């Protein structure tokens, strides 16, 4: 059996790029689906870059993507409020590229007393007053939207903290979860690219290259999935992560490039 | 019961009942001038994580307490001690501030980075950022011992609620899902037990007096020492039947400060 579908749901980071640069068989693998006709669209955890910023690095790494073609957590989370409720006032523990897509949704930035909504973002510049504002939030009991779930971001100088942190002290201090996680594995982000595909899950194959999120996010839509092993998943580990995260990819290849070439 | 029986000892929280922060609580204080000159046993027990006990003595005697070094068990020196205890000169990682620091270092403990690190020392810091995150975390995922000096979730600051340890505690289990191998401060037993082993007081012997049901009450029924709750800090006559509801706990006696305990004895 061939990973063959109408439409692919792609992870860039680890998959297509690392970064700010290509991975080579990924771009490859990527432009021969869109030259099949297959239809795609990115999806993206990054709770701190705009979808401005993601489109313009896919095009640096030769593609040709459109707006509606990448579908990344801070865009979704900005559109996710806003369809809720028009010019909501939100406080965020979030950067600047989270900030310019809630802005570009027509939200407004507000402290933490003002506040409709809680959403919590990742940020470098993170420290206790901003903690401080999101835990009295929090006890305020407004809603409360998370961008993405990952505890531990995979960098190349070892792991850093991932947005989940916030989401742990925040849970940890007052019992509360996100009332909303947009980012895989969470449906809403999944469900939305769906969406904007037109397609039923049966009709969509999942890539990435981490099983807890991107073979997570596939099962939780029911969508097939594929793992490649360009990223943080490898031929090494792969046994190990299998066992480590309890699931199990449809298809594993080495690269997107494999995949494509399988479809043949 | 409106009156106090006479305990040999008292194990006394300090923030709430003797001062809030660098300002003193005068029937706190006179309180405690009424229970020296009883001759009763006293050791102040602060699960404080960023000052040293230079710094609380000082604070103490700023409030005219005559006060010495063993009346004071506060969770930076706690924590230290308990460490060198179990390893002299452990080298250390901490998400600490210079009070623990001053501690750890006056306990012989080596102060290091991460990755050499024997133990992780979690304590609360107000200049807590993502790089010394960053550090904890992979300290944590090391799998070495962790001890935290206290687990307070929110600090009951003055102007609102503020984060307390518990934040790092927090963010660590939910990134790594470890927590602590060891609690030292509140309602712990540990540094409660020290406690009575510094007064030189079965449980049965000493009062446990404090401002918070969740912290103060909680720690003297975890050792099996009455319970005393003062209404000078976070508990108030007006919110009294919302803390135990909230806290799920009653303490043995309610007086409005530690003078009116005193006084009922
Ligand atoms: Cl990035
Ligand atoms: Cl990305
Ligand atoms: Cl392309
Ligand atoms: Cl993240
Ligand atoms: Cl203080
Ligand atoms: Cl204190
Ligand atoms: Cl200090
Ligand atoms: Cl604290
Ligand atoms: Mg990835
Ligand atoms: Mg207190």
């Amino acid at each position: 059996m061939m990973p063959d579908k109408k439409g692919y749901i792609i992870d860039i980071d680890g998959v297509i790029g690392k970064s700010v640069t290509p991975i080579p068989e990924g771009v490859e693998g990527v432009k021969k689906l869109k030259e099949l006709g297959k239809k795609i669209i990115f999806v993206s955890n990054n709770s701190t870059r705009s979808r401005r910023i993601l489109l313009e690095r896919l095009r640096s790494f030769g593609l040709e993507v459109g707006e509606d073609e990448i579908l990344v957590a801070t865009y979704a989370t900005a559109r996710f409020i806003a369809r809720e409720k028009p010019n909501a006032k939100v406080f965020t523990t979030g950067e600047e590229g989270l900030i310019e897509e809630l802005r570009l949704a027509g939200l407004e930035i507000v402290d933490y007393d003002e506040a409709e909504y809680l959403v919590v973002g990742s940020n470098r510049k993170i420290n206790f007053e901003l903690m401080t504002k999101a835990l009295r939030a929090c006890l305020r009991g407004i809603r409360y939207i998370a961008t993405n779930p990952d505890r531990i971001f995979p960098a190349e100088d070892g792991p850093i903290p991932g947005t989940g942190m916030i989401i742990g002290a925040l849970y940890w201090m007052t019992g509360r979860e996100p009332d909303v996680v947009v980012g895989k594995p969470s449906e809403v982000i999944m469900r939305e690219a769906l969406d904007i595909l037109g397609l039923d899950a049966k009709d969509v194959a999942v890539v990435g290259d981490q099983i807890d999120v991107d073979v997570a996010a596939g099962k939780a839509i029911g969508a097939e999935t594929v793992l490649v092993l360009t990223g943080v998943t490898t031929r090494e580990n792969l046994d190990q992560m299998i066992e480590r995260h309890g699931l199990k990819p449809d298809y594993v290849f080495n690269s997107l490039k494999d995949m494509v070439e399988a479809l043949e």
